[PDB]
């Protein structure tokens, strides 16, 4: 499995659009759950981006692909943002162990994130 996050770069003008979208590839497992994240540029922690407003996602399970499109462009959302699909595997089911670990359900199932490369945008100055 891997994430296949798109465009890589990006540059808009103030008060445009960007569309980010993320595909869930080569994965056994079904698309339970996303996220979205941001690292403002001059920073080093990565902060989740809370879904509303400014920020739209469309999420599809059946071909496990999701989008986020940020609206109203300014020069201070210039960073990195990364999207996060989230799935369900068992404790032994190595095949699907290579993302990162979010949780453990009792009853042997474990939580799993597999995050996209990331999109660097540089919003211009008005």
């Amino acid at each position: 499995a891997w994430v296949d996050q798109t465009p890589r770069t990006a540059t808009k003008e103030t008060g445009e659009s960007l569309t980010i979208n993320c595909v869930l590839r080569d994965a056994s497992f079904e698309l339970k759950d996303t996220g979205w994240y941001r690292t403002k540029l001059g920073s080093t922690n990565e902060q989740s981006i809370s879904i509303g407003g400014r920020y739209v996602e469309t999420v599809n399970k059946g071909s496990k692909s999701f989008s986020l499109r940020i609206s109203d462009l300014r020069v201070e959302d210039s960073g990195t943002y990364k999207c996060q699909a989230f799935y369900v595997f068992f404790a032994e089911d190595v095949g699907s162990n290579k993302g990162a670990i979010i949780g453990l359900m009792v009853g042997g199932v474990v939580i799993g994130g597999e995050k996209g490369a990331g999109t660097a945008l540089t919003v211009k100055a008005a």
